[PDB]
């Protein structure tokens, strides 16, 4: 009964590490330096991956999303990056955008710019995902209780007005 449209024809649209799951999940999972993409998947994700570097790698994130309108939630999960800090990086990036630069604004991370998304596809990543904190958290019984949680919280596909 809850509201899903189609994603993008051939999503997830471009090649990176992660597993897919059900397309029509609303949830993705970017476990960071950590080895547990299978763990958000069983529990009904419907990507997730690792995520190491703070600019290349967040752009996939994030293109990879915004192409398939059922999600609504992305947990970020497992050790943060030592140095890129990507985790942290990605926090800033959704509440504060980026500067004129391209530079992520209040962003910890070394190099923490994007070059290649332009800002329609930002506003679109602000607006259509919330961000799920259990940065650090390997805990496997923690990560699929916070995915059953977003499930049971799913208030169906985005749409701008
Ligand atoms: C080249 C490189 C950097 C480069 C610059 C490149 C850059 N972009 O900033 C430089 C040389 C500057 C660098 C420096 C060091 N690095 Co470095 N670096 C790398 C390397 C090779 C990057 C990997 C890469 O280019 N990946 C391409 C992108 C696309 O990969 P990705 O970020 O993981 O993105 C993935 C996701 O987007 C996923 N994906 C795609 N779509 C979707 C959708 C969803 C929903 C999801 C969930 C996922 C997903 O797919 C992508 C993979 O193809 C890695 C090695 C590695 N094992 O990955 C180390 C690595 C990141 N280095 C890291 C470290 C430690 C450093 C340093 C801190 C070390 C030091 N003390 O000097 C520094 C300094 C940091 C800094 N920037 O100043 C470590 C992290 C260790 C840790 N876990 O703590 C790594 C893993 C190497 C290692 N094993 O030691 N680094």
């Amino acid at each position: 009964m809850v509201k899903k449209k189609e994603p993008a024809e051939g999503w997830p649209v471009v090649s990176g590490d992660y597993i897919v799951g059900d397309p029509e999940s609303p949830v993705a999972a970017v476990t960071l330096a950590s080895h547990i993409e299978d763990i958000p998947i069983d529990a009904g994700a419907a990507i997730a991956g690792p995520c190491k570097t703070e600019n290349l790698g967040i752009e996939k994130v994030i293109a990879n999303i915004i192409s398939n309108p059922n999600i609504r939630f992305l947990v970020l999960c497992g050790s943060e990056v030592q140095g890129h800090i990507v985790g942290q990086s990605m926090k800033a990036l959704h509440k504060n955008g980026v500067d004129d630069k391209r530079k992520i604004i209040g962003a910890k991370g070394a190099i923490p710019y994007i070059e290649n998304l332009p800002e329609e596809a930002l506003e679109r990543f602000q607006k259509q995902v919330e961000i799920v904190d259990l940065i650090d958290v390997e805990d496997a019984d923690q990560i699929k209780e916070k995915v059953k949680e977003c499930i049971e919280k799913d208030p169906g596909a985005f749409e701008e007005e």
